[PDB]
């Protein structure tokens, strides 16, 4: 059906916008602290602590499968990256501080993305 096609084209355009958002967020992490999963071979107890690990590579895989149906889903995954880091790492660490800074800087990017998704439909 043509209605199915139109929904597919909308998902594709959202995916395109979310790619640009993901690139912009990742630019705010030049140290690449959040680029890849935590290795369970190097914080071996990680999964006793953190139930839903998340990272930018994992988000990118979901995005390339058009796996985010709306901006809220994408934001939830970004917030997991931040939130997991602020739980596992103490307030005095470079990791926790990097999460705070990414949150602050990412807020700006996400604020405009919400306006563009609403505005374009
Ligand atoms: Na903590």
């Amino acid at each position: 059906s043509m209605e199915q096609v139109a929904m597919e084209l909308r998902l594709t355009e959202l995916t395109r916008l979310l790619r640009s958002v993901l690139d912009q967020l990742q630019d705010k992490d030049p140290a690449r602290i959040f680029a890849q999963p935590v290795s369970l071979k190097e914080v071996p107890d990680y999964l006793d602590h953190i139930k839903h690990p998340m990272d930018f590579a994992t988000m990118r895989k979901r995005l390339e499968a058009q796996g985010y149906k709306n901006l809220h889903e994408f934001e939830e995954d970004f917030d997991l990256i931040i939130d997991n880091c602020m739980k596992y790492n103490a307030r005095d660490t470079v990791f926790y501080r990097a999460a705070v800074r990414l949150r602050d800087q990412g807020g700006v990017v996400l604020r405009q993305a919400r306006r563009e998704v609403d505005s374009i439909g």
